[PDB]
């Protein structure tokens, strides 16, 4: 079975063979060169309205795990920031690396964090996530860095479930998780127009990368790496790393709020 990943033969450097947009003009992630960041008075503070969020299940999809949210109504939305309109939360997931010194997708002056959380939202003007994913203003992903140092109790609630979804296709019920519990205390951000960081690599994402990381311990990072890319019965392939490296900026502009 041919499907993509982060291995020797199916990894990021190969994705362009199957998804030519991989070498497109607005790919993600990117390195954020802080000396080059532009101040734009049009940018607003982020509004993350997650009080009534309804988490459903946690799923191992064979490339990461998603905590899925009910997006049938305006229950958990993102607005303001760089955005026009309302964007509904559909899921969050993580990327990580094989050791604590690497694993974030975005980098800041070439510095890599241990992991990166992605909160994925879609523009309600399009009716559904799939339709939104094919438009330049269709998606908004909030990225949050995980910085190694101190264990994160809110994150531990997520990690406590991973033993239930060790393998590809496994899912587990995962109710009453507040995705706001994984945000930092300050919501300063960088923003730029980009893409999904995995296949299908669609150039529909307004990226909103928070400046302030949340914590994670080294012990906690071990837990991410216990997942399997493969389905049960197949040869074991540990989910040691699942990050795409920085892609060329190509004269896009990174803006910063409040500077
Ligand atoms: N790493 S990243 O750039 O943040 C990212 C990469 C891929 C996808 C994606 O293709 N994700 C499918 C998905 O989550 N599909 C939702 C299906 C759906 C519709 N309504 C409810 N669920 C989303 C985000
Ligand atoms: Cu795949
Ligand atoms: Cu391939
Ligand atoms: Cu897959
Ligand atoms: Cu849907
Ligand atoms: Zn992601």
């Amino acid at each position: 079975s041919h499907h993509w990943g982060y291995g020797k033969h199916n990894g990021p450097e190969h994705w362009h063979k199957d998804f030519p947009i991989a070498n497109g003009e607005r790919q993600s992630p990117v390195d954020i060169d802080t000396k080059a960041v532009v101040q734009d008075p049009a940018l607003k503070p982020l509004a993350l309205v997650y009080g009534e969020a309804t988490s459903r299940r946690m799923v191992n999809n064979g490339h990461s795990f998603n905590v899925e949210y009910d997006d049938s109504q305006d229950k958990a939305v993102l607005k303001d920031g760089p955005l026009t309109g309302t964007y509904r939360l559909v899921q969050f997931h993580f990327h990580w690396g094989s050791s604590d010194d690497q694993g974030s997708e975005h980098t800041v002056d070439r510095k890599k964090y241990a992991a990166e959380l992605h909160l994925v939202h879609w523009n309600t003007k399009y009716g559904d996530f799939g339709t939104a994913a094919q438009q330049p203003d269709g998606l908004a992903v909030v990225g949050v860095f995980l910085k190694v140092g101190d264990a994160n109790p809110a994150l531990q609630k997520v990690l406590d479930a991973l033993d239930s979804i060790k393998t590809k296709g496994k899912s587990t019920d995962f109710p009453n998780f507040d995705p706001g519990s994984l945000l930092p205390n300050v919501l300063d951000y960088w923003t730029y127009p980009g893409s999904l960081t995995t296949p299908p690599l669609l150039e529909s994402v307004t990226w909103i990368v928070l400046k302030e990381p949340i914590s994670v311990s080294s012990q906690q990072m071990l837990k991410f790496r216990t997942l399997n890319f493969n389905a049960e019965g197949e040869p074991e392939l540990l989910m040691l790393a699942n990050w795409r490296p920085a892609q060329p900026l190509k004269n896009r502009q990174v803006r910063g709020f409040p500077k």
